[PDB]
């Protein structure tokens, strides 16, 4: 395979969705399955080698994928040759509004969460600690981050037009490369329609072919 896809996956989905594989030998797809940063970077060298990669995430792993590669650069490692960012509001932006703390999350917050289906009431429960502990994770990857440009790699931002992420548009200002920004038919999982993800897909493999061009 050429490239390798790194993805990370949203609150709920055990990581299956982004078993992405055989098109036809392009793709090894390795994924998430959930300064933990720091656990992330050691954890990803035996399986980058000296190949080529690059990072996909939706809604919280927008935010993880996001810092993974900022955390790359800290350590003086190369960035991922793209950054795939779905559904994700941007920290630095006029819609966001930071996660609070866990202690102050009540039981009915936590279950806001998990729609992102309502019929589910009694569930919440046994489902609340997985929820509170992931929103650990995002709540920790939106804080202190900085206000400038760290990173340098080229960023694409898909989301859907019924989404609850807005603003994407700004996420550009986290790094100096090439930000695009593509509005599909859908919700907050627009990328399960298998037209969306066959153009996601697609969009991915060229973006990455076009990056490895030789600098003539
Ligand atoms: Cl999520």
């Amino acid at each position: 395979a050429t490239f390798k896809l790194i993805c990370f996956p949203w609150m709920g989905g055990g990581s299956t969705h982004f078993a992405k594989w055989g098109q036809d030998t392009h793709d090894l797809l390795e994924v998430h399955s959930l300064q933990l940063v720091d656990e992330v970077v050691c954890a990803l060298q035996p399986v980058i080698q000296d190949k080529p990669f690059a990072f996909f995430g939706h809604s919280m792993g927008s935010y993880i994928a996001f810092r993974t590669a900022l955390g790359l650069k800290e350590n003086n490692q190369p960035e991922p040759l793209h950054l795939f960012l779905s559904s994700a509001t941007p920290v630095h932006s006029k819609a966001w509004h930071r996660i609070p703390k866990d202690d102050e999350l009540s039981e009915e917050q936590i279950s806001h969460y998990l729609m992102e289906f309502a019929e589910a009431k009694e569930f919440v429960k046994q489902c609340s600690p997985i929820i509170r502990a992931d929103l650990n994770i995002v709540r920790s990857c939106t804080s202190n981050v900085p206000s400038k440009a760290v990173l340098s790699c080229d960023l694409t931002c898909f989301v859907g037009s019924e989404d609850i992420a807005k603003d994407m548009e700004a996420w550009k200002d986290v790094t100096s490369g090439n930000a695009k920004i593509y509005q599909l038919p859908g919700g907050h999982f627009y990328l399960l329609d298998p037209a969306n993800e066959k153009l996601i897909k697609n969009y991915i493999i060229k973006c990455l072919e076009v990056s490895s061009i030789s600098n003539f």
